[PDB]
Protein backbone atom coordinates (compact mmCIF):
# COMPACT_ATOMS: atom_id res chain seq x y z
CA UNK A 1 0.00 0.00 0.00
CA UNK A 2 2.74 2.76 0.82
CA UNK A 3 5.43 1.04 -1.32
CA UNK A 4 5.58 2.26 -4.96
CA UNK A 5 7.50 0.52 -7.82
CA UNK A 6 9.62 2.74 -10.10
CA UNK A 7 8.59 1.09 -12.98
CA UNK A 8 5.21 1.25 -12.71
CA UNK A 9 5.41 5.04 -11.75
CA UNK A 10 4.53 6.09 -15.35
CA UNK A 11 6.36 10.38 -16.01
CA UNK A 12 3.85 12.60 -16.46
CA UNK A 13 5.21 16.29 -16.17
CA UNK A 14 7.34 18.50 -13.49
CA UNK A 15 5.54 19.61 -10.98
CA UNK A 16 8.38 22.30 -9.36
CA UNK A 17 11.65 22.00 -8.75
CA UNK A 18 13.92 23.33 -6.36
CA UNK A 19 18.07 23.46 -6.10
CA UNK A 20 18.37 19.68 -5.24
CA UNK A 21 14.61 17.99 -5.54
CA UNK A 22 11.91 17.59 -7.64
CA UNK A 23 7.96 17.16 -7.52
CA UNK A 24 7.24 15.13 -10.78
CA UNK A 25 3.61 14.39 -11.56
CA UNK A 26 3.37 10.61 -12.46
CA UNK A 27 0.34 7.67 -12.97
CA UNK A 28 0.90 4.74 -10.92
CA UNK A 29 -0.15 1.91 -13.48
CA UNK A 30 0.62 -1.40 -11.73
CA UNK A 31 -2.66 -2.59 -14.38
CA UNK A 32 -0.58 -1.18 -17.55
CA UNK A 33 -3.67 0.15 -18.97
CA UNK A 34 -3.41 3.77 -17.85
CA UNK A 35 -6.50 3.86 -15.40
CA UNK A 36 -4.06 4.23 -12.47
CA UNK A 37 -3.93 6.98 -9.82
CA UNK A 38 -1.70 9.93 -10.56
CA UNK A 39 0.64 10.88 -7.88
CA UNK A 40 3.00 13.63 -6.88
CA UNK A 41 6.48 11.93 -6.89
CA UNK A 42 9.28 13.68 -4.98
CA UNK A 43 13.18 13.14 -5.54
CA UNK A 44 16.59 14.17 -5.88
CA UNK A 45 17.85 15.69 -8.93
CA UNK A 46 20.58 14.52 -10.88
CA UNK A 47 23.59 13.29 -1.47
CA UNK A 48 20.89 14.68 0.68
CA UNK A 49 19.00 10.84 0.83
CA UNK A 50 19.39 11.35 4.50
CA UNK A 51 17.49 14.96 4.08
CA UNK A 52 14.92 12.92 2.21
CA UNK A 53 14.25 10.35 4.00
CA UNK A 54 13.71 13.35 7.03
CA UNK A 55 11.31 15.12 4.90
CA UNK A 56 9.61 11.58 4.28
CA UNK A 57 9.53 10.66 8.40
CA UNK A 58 8.55 14.03 8.88
CA UNK A 59 5.12 14.09 6.20
CA UNK A 60 4.20 10.72 7.76
CA UNK A 61 4.43 12.08 11.11
CA UNK A 62 2.06 14.96 10.00
CA UNK A 63 -2.09 13.84 9.80
CA UNK A 64 -4.15 17.25 9.29
CA UNK A 65 -7.02 18.75 6.52
CA UNK A 66 -4.50 21.42 5.90
CA UNK A 67 -1.02 19.03 5.11
CA UNK A 68 -1.03 17.22 1.77
CA UNK A 69 -1.44 13.88 2.43
CA UNK A 70 2.03 11.28 2.06
CA UNK A 71 1.00 8.17 0.13
CA UNK A 72 4.13 6.06 0.42
CA UNK A 73 7.93 5.32 -0.85
CA UNK A 74 9.64 4.28 -3.75
CA UNK A 75 12.80 2.93 -3.53
CA UNK A 76 15.75 2.81 -6.05
CA UNK A 77 20.25 3.42 -2.48
CA UNK A 78 17.36 5.85 -3.40
CA UNK A 79 14.68 7.07 -2.44
CA UNK A 80 11.34 8.55 -3.75
CA UNK A 81 8.42 10.46 -1.49
CA UNK A 82 4.85 9.57 -3.04
CA UNK A 83 2.43 12.45 -2.11
CA UNK A 84 -1.42 12.66 -3.23
CA UNK A 85 -1.60 14.85 -6.59
CA UNK A 86 -4.12 18.68 -6.48
CA UNK A 87 -4.39 19.07 -10.05
CA UNK A 88 -5.47 22.94 -9.12
CA UNK A 89 -1.44 23.18 -8.40
CA UNK A 90 -0.51 25.90 -6.39
CA UNK A 91 -2.21 29.33 -5.25
CA UNK A 92 0.92 30.29 -7.47
CA UNK A 93 -0.56 28.58 -10.46
CA UNK A 94 -4.48 28.69 -9.25
CA UNK A 95 -4.60 32.51 -8.18
CA UNK A 96 -3.92 34.29 -11.27
CA UNK A 97 -5.96 31.65 -13.32
CA UNK A 98 -8.67 32.25 -11.25
CA UNK A 99 -9.42 36.18 -10.06
CA UNK A 100 -12.56 37.04 -10.66
CA UNK A 101 -13.85 33.37 -9.01
CA UNK A 102 -11.86 34.22 -5.57
CA UNK A 103 -13.17 37.21 -3.60
CA UNK A 104 -12.13 38.57 -0.39
CA UNK A 105 -14.04 36.08 2.00
CA UNK A 106 -12.68 32.97 0.19
CA UNK A 107 -8.75 34.51 0.59
CA UNK A 108 -9.48 34.78 4.10
CA UNK A 109 -10.64 31.62 4.64
CA UNK A 110 -7.50 30.01 2.67
CA UNK A 111 -5.46 32.28 5.33
CA UNK A 112 -7.09 30.61 8.16
CA UNK A 113 -6.58 26.96 6.69
CA UNK A 114 -2.54 27.38 6.04
CA UNK A 115 -2.77 28.94 10.01
CA UNK A 116 -4.58 25.75 10.99
CA UNK A 117 -1.84 23.54 8.98
CA UNK A 118 1.10 25.70 10.41
CA UNK A 119 -0.50 25.77 14.04
CA UNK A 120 -0.55 21.78 13.92
CA UNK A 121 2.97 21.52 12.43
CA UNK A 122 4.38 23.77 15.57
CA UNK A 123 2.26 21.31 17.95
CA UNK A 124 4.66 18.74 16.20
CA UNK A 125 7.82 21.06 17.34
CA UNK A 126 8.70 21.63 13.90
CA UNK A 127 9.63 24.66 11.78
CA UNK A 128 8.78 25.17 8.03
CA UNK A 129 11.24 27.58 6.82
CA UNK A 130 9.64 27.21 3.57
CA UNK A 131 6.21 29.16 3.56
CA UNK A 132 5.40 30.67 0.25
CA UNK A 133 2.45 30.60 -1.83
CA UNK A 134 4.33 28.08 -4.67
CA UNK A 135 4.25 25.53 -1.62
CA UNK A 136 0.21 26.01 -0.71
CA UNK A 137 -1.90 23.80 -2.88
CA UNK A 138 -5.34 24.32 -4.23
CA UNK A 139 -7.62 20.74 -3.44
CA UNK A 140 -10.67 22.59 -4.40
CA UNK A 141 -11.85 26.32 -4.56
CA UNK A 142 -12.58 25.66 -0.79
CA UNK A 143 -9.25 24.38 0.43
CA UNK A 144 -5.54 24.63 0.68
CA UNK A 145 -2.88 22.20 1.71
CA UNK A 146 0.61 22.79 2.60
CA UNK A 147 2.14 20.80 -0.20
CA UNK A 148 6.21 20.80 0.53
CA UNK A 149 8.51 20.01 3.76
CA UNK A 150 11.33 20.19 1.95
CA UNK A 151 13.00 22.65 4.45
CA UNK A 152 11.14 21.76 7.15
CA UNK A 153 13.09 21.16 10.74
CA UNK A 154 12.43 19.54 14.43
CA UNK A 155 13.26 22.65 17.00
CA UNK A 156 16.00 21.69 18.91
CA UNK A 157 15.12 19.96 22.55
CA UNK A 158 14.10 22.34 25.05
CA UNK A 159 14.98 25.41 22.82
CA UNK A 160 12.72 27.89 20.85
CA UNK A 161 14.60 27.58 17.70
CA UNK A 162 16.65 25.48 15.39
CA UNK A 163 19.95 26.94 14.24
CA UNK A 164 20.31 26.52 10.27
CA UNK A 165 24.14 25.43 9.37
CA UNK A 166 23.61 25.14 5.57
CA UNK A 167 20.93 27.02 4.29
CA UNK A 168 22.69 27.15 0.77
CA UNK A 169 19.55 29.01 -1.63
CA UNK A 170 16.84 29.69 1.12
CA UNK A 171 13.88 32.16 0.59
CA UNK A 172 15.39 35.09 1.77
CA UNK A 173 12.61 37.71 1.29
CA UNK A 174 9.72 35.30 3.33
CA UNK A 175 12.12 35.31 5.92
CA UNK A 176 12.56 37.19 9.19
CA UNK A 177 14.99 39.66 11.01
CA UNK A 178 16.69 36.47 13.08
CA UNK A 179 16.79 33.70 9.99
CA UNK A 180 18.55 36.86 8.10
CA UNK A 181 21.04 37.79 11.11
CA UNK A 182 21.42 34.98 12.83
CA UNK A 183 20.19 31.70 11.36
CA UNK A 184 18.05 31.23 14.05
CA UNK A 185 14.22 29.98 12.30
CA UNK A 186 11.69 30.08 15.12
CA UNK A 187 8.08 29.16 14.98
CA UNK A 188 7.75 32.87 14.87
CA UNK A 189 10.14 32.90 11.87
CA UNK A 190 6.82 30.92 10.44
CA UNK A 191 4.42 33.54 11.36
CA UNK A 192 6.64 36.46 9.12
CA UNK A 193 6.48 34.27 6.30
CA UNK A 194 3.20 33.17 6.54
CA UNK A 195 2.81 37.53 6.72
CA UNK A 196 4.96 37.60 3.19
CA UNK A 197 2.45 34.42 1.93
CA UNK A 198 -0.73 35.82 2.94
CA UNK A 199 0.23 39.04 0.75
CA UNK A 200 1.32 36.93 -2.33
CA UNK A 201 -2.66 35.14 -1.57
CA UNK A 202 -4.06 39.24 -1.28
CA UNK A 203 -2.37 40.36 -4.71
CA UNK A 204 -3.49 36.75 -6.44
CA UNK A 205 -0.01 35.79 -6.90
CA UNK A 206 1.08 38.38 -9.28
CA UNK A 207 4.64 38.08 -10.41
CA UNK A 208 4.65 42.11 -11.37
CA UNK A 209 3.44 42.04 -6.85
CA UNK A 210 5.51 39.03 -6.01
CA UNK A 211 7.97 39.56 -2.80
CA UNK A 212 11.20 39.42 -4.69
CA UNK A 213 10.08 41.85 -7.40
CA UNK A 214 8.74 44.30 -4.88
CA UNK A 215 11.89 44.45 -2.36
CA UNK A 216 14.15 44.48 -5.90
CA UNK A 217 12.35 47.72 -6.87
CA UNK A 218 12.39 48.96 -3.43
CA UNK A 219 16.06 48.19 -2.23
CA UNK A 220 17.33 47.53 -6.21
CA UNK A 221 19.78 44.82 -7.52
CA UNK A 222 22.96 43.70 -5.87
CA UNK A 223 22.41 39.58 -6.64
CA UNK A 224 23.74 36.71 -4.33
CA UNK A 225 26.16 38.50 -2.16
CA UNK A 226 25.03 41.62 -0.14
CA UNK A 227 21.02 40.99 -1.20
CA UNK A 228 20.87 39.48 2.24
CA UNK A 229 22.95 43.06 3.99
CA UNK A 230 20.52 45.17 1.86
CA UNK A 231 17.24 43.22 2.99
CA UNK A 232 17.93 43.03 6.28
CA UNK A 233 18.69 47.57 6.36
CA UNK A 234 15.62 47.69 4.71
CA UNK A 235 13.30 45.77 7.63
CA UNK A 236 16.16 48.16 9.98
CA UNK A 237 14.39 50.79 8.88
CA UNK A 238 10.60 49.81 9.16
CA UNK A 239 10.45 48.98 5.82
CA UNK A 240 7.69 46.36 5.21
CA UNK A 241 5.51 45.01 1.48
CA UNK A 242 2.54 48.20 1.23
CA UNK A 243 -1.40 46.78 1.97
CA UNK A 244 -2.18 45.35 -1.24
CA UNK A 245 -4.81 46.86 -3.53
CA UNK A 246 -8.30 46.27 -1.87
CA UNK A 247 -7.03 44.67 1.56
CA UNK A 248 -9.01 46.27 4.29
CA UNK A 249 -7.61 47.75 7.30
CA UNK A 250 -8.36 44.90 9.47
CA UNK A 251 -6.50 42.00 7.43
CA UNK A 252 -3.06 44.21 6.83
CA UNK A 253 -3.33 45.18 10.70
CA UNK A 254 -3.04 41.45 11.53
CA UNK A 255 -0.50 40.82 8.18
CA UNK A 256 1.54 43.74 9.93
CA UNK A 257 1.19 41.86 13.44
CA UNK A 258 3.69 38.73 11.73
CA UNK A 259 6.16 41.37 10.57
CA UNK A 260 7.36 42.56 14.22
CA UNK A 261 11.23 43.04 14.13
CA UNK A 262 11.30 41.14 17.33
CA UNK A 263 10.30 37.36 17.57
CA UNK A 264 8.89 37.79 20.87
CA UNK A 265 6.33 40.52 19.71
CA UNK A 266 4.51 38.76 16.38
CA UNK A 267 1.18 37.30 16.99
CA UNK A 268 1.17 33.37 16.81
CA UNK A 269 -0.57 31.21 14.57
CA UNK A 270 -3.83 30.22 16.92
CA UNK A 271 -4.29 34.46 17.43
CA UNK A 272 -4.13 34.62 13.74
CA UNK A 273 -7.18 31.71 13.35
CA UNK A 274 -9.69 33.68 15.55
CA UNK A 275 -8.45 37.32 14.28
CA UNK A 276 -8.96 35.92 10.60
CA UNK A 277 -12.10 34.27 11.51
CA UNK A 278 -13.55 37.00 13.35
CA UNK A 279 -13.50 38.81 10.18
CA UNK A 280 -15.54 35.93 8.20
CA UNK A 281 -18.89 36.45 8.36
C1 LIG B 1 11.23 20.92 -4.18
C2 LIG B 1 10.20 21.68 -5.00
C3 LIG B 1 9.33 22.60 -4.13
S1 LIG B 1 8.27 23.57 -5.03
O1 LIG B 1 8.33 23.17 -6.39
O2 LIG B 1 8.51 24.93 -4.69
N1 LIG B 1 6.78 23.21 -4.45
C4 LIG B 1 6.17 21.91 -4.60
C5 LIG B 1 5.79 21.44 -6.05
C6 LIG B 1 4.46 20.88 -5.46
N2 LIG B 1 3.22 21.07 -6.18
C7 LIG B 1 3.07 22.25 -7.04
C8 LIG B 1 2.26 20.06 -6.22
N3 LIG B 1 1.30 20.18 -7.19
C9 LIG B 1 0.28 19.28 -7.19
N4 LIG B 1 0.06 18.24 -6.35
C10 LIG B 1 1.06 18.13 -5.41
N5 LIG B 1 1.14 17.17 -4.41
C11 LIG B 1 2.30 17.41 -3.67
C12 LIG B 1 2.96 18.50 -4.18
C13 LIG B 1 2.20 18.99 -5.29
C14 LIG B 1 4.68 21.77 -4.19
Amino acid sequence: PTHFEKRFLKRIRDLGEGHFGKVELCRYDPEGDNTGEQVAVKSLKPNHIADLKKEIEILRNLYHENIVKYKGICTENGIKLIMEFLPSGSLKEYLPKNKNKINLKQQLKYAVQICKGMDYLGSRQYVHRDLAARNVLVESEHQVKIGDFGLTKAIETDKEYYTVKDDRDSPVFWYAPECLMQSKFYIASDVWSFGVTLHELLTYCDSDSSPMALFLKMIGPTHGQMTVTRLVNTLKEGKRLPCPPNCPDEVYQLMRKCWEFQPSNRTSFQNLIEGFEALLK
